């Protein structure tokens, strides 16, 4: 019993973070197999950072200028390409600590962990959420870009996150790690504005689900509602609309609380219209967005 | 920039669990050396649970009896004894992925990572605080026994809670790797209430620090307090009572933000008499008291 914010074992990923250095630009890169991914602007000096031409800047650089480091031992780079906005450095050694791994583009609404890195150096593990926006809440300091979002299926990593950007805002803007940003977002020191941060309805109601789970149940009220009329409240309060598609994925949930779905909408409904009234639910004074009816199962089941 | 409930990498940790099985139970262990350290309730049925004598049920087994697995491979149990509330297994292998590593115990307040497992496999990691009613606020399944609490320093972990017990109000309890309970609890299936769960003073000061570092800073009024001032609005709130210890602590984040600890308090005072009236900081709609002084620098620092 119990819920918390709850990140992956960061182990499998932490064997795969590396330095790199180009000039004077230190950031973090991962090593799987004979291949280190890191964000391209490793490149830049500040003064690029305006408007970088990639391409040309690349032309100046060769594989000596790029030095990985994995913990006190060098890697020799015998190869590099730029795919979208990353790099990928061709090392002469397959990283012997390669965990079986695929690289997944996430939707928005979907949660990731971050395992925050500094000159390939894990600090600290999180749990994140892509927002609607396509930013991530993020923390991250100077040096933390490289660091990749994953996720664990038993055995694998899906990696789904390399850090880029940070908007002055103070939310972050990453690639997948094809080097595909997501979102709207360049890496270029320009005017960038995230998009309304809407609530993720779906992981709200999976996070009401393992509240009544865990005993905190006095916001399930006496009442129901429809997908149409509940959206007409979604919407009010710049919450993601709730789709059939949403409803199928809290089944197993619906089905282990005896709670209907469309009940839950009503008790979220009325927690919209109404608010806490100073009350908590699993420890928090809001609505919590950012752990998915798949992450609420795990949590209340216990995979491993 | 942001600010996240952060985990230690849980790597080193990872490498140091194993299962369990003592008859029908199983729980997880921690393997450092050649010895594998898990709750002695491991020699326990549910039967025994209601007033188990340790000693006499420990006379019935034997090494044998005792069945750690690693992975896939079997551990050789070449001796066993109980220290306090754990038992420690001596095994015919020295762990070859054993971290440096101490055992130290915790004060109420300081905060650690927990990684839960299961047979001996890591599910998730997150981040915990000892309660000042010795208790900490998990997330774990029945199985997650034996899952422990750490801190890391560079490259020496340090093991602080084993996972042993769940009080009814779905709290948790543990001991130090010595096997000595923190708090009043006893590894028995009787009536253990909680004392009065109070809120971490410092810790808030800490979290109300890293909110100004990171841009929120509408809760900053034009007031101060004193230590004894602040002390009676602390009481009445069921909040720690702040010690000039606790200042000193805070001197660093003070210097750093230009925000005299006493001035901070009157801050947290005016939160305290007035709520956040419907507003957020650093994400949160209520104080926030397990982030330690120290995690505040960290992660408003970047260690690694
Ligand atoms: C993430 C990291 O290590 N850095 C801080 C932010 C990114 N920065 C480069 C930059 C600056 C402005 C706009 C875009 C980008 C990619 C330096 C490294
Ligand atoms: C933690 C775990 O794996 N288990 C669930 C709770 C502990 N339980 C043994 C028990 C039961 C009641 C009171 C105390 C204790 C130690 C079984 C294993």
């Amino acid at each position: 019993s119990g819920f918390r914010k709850m990140a992956f074992p960061s182990g499998k990923v932490e064997g795969c973070m590396v330095q790199v250095t180009c000039g004077t630009t230190t950031l973090n890169g991962l090593w799987l197999d004979d291949v280190v991914y890191c964000p391209r602007h490793v490149i830049c000096t500040s003064e690029d950072m305006l408007n970088p031409n990639y391409e040309d800047l690349l032309i100046r650089k060769s594989n000596h200028n790029f030095l990985v480091q994995a913990g006190n031992v060098q890697l020799r780079v015998i190869g590099h390409s730029m795919q979208n906005c990353v790099l990928k450095l061709k090392v002469d050694t397959a990283n012997p600590k390669t965990p079986k791994y695929k690289f997944v583009r996430i939707q928005p609404g979907q949660t990731f962990s971050v395992l925050a890195c500094y000159n390939g150096s894990p600090s600290g593990v999180y749990q994140c959420a892509m927002r609607p926006n396509f930013t991530i809440k993020g923390s991250f300091l100077n040096g933390s870009c490289g660091s990749v979002g994953f996720n664990i299926d038993y055995d694998c990593v899906s990696f789904c996150y390399m850090h880029h950007m940070e908007l002055p805002t103070g939310v972050h803007a990453g690639t997948d790690l094809e080097g595909n940003f997501y979102g709207p977002f360049v890496d270029r020191q320009t005017a960038q504005a995230a998009g309304t941060d809407t609530t993720i309805t779906v992981n709200v109601l999976a996070w009401l689900y393992a509240a009544v789970i865990n005993g905190d149940r006095w916001f399930l009220n006496r009442f129901t509602t429809t997908l149409n009329d509940f959206n007409l409240v979604a919407m009010k309060y710049n919450y993601e609309p709730l789709t059939q598609d949403h409803v199928d994925i809290l089944g197993p949930l619906s089905a282990q609380t005896g709670i209907a779905v469309l009940d839950m909408c009503a008790s979220l409904k009325e927690l919209l219209q109404n608010g806490m009234n100073g009350r908590t639910i699993l420890g928090s004074a809001l609505l919590e967005d950012e752990f998915t009816p798949f992450d609420v199962v795990r949590q209340c089941s216990g995979v491993t």
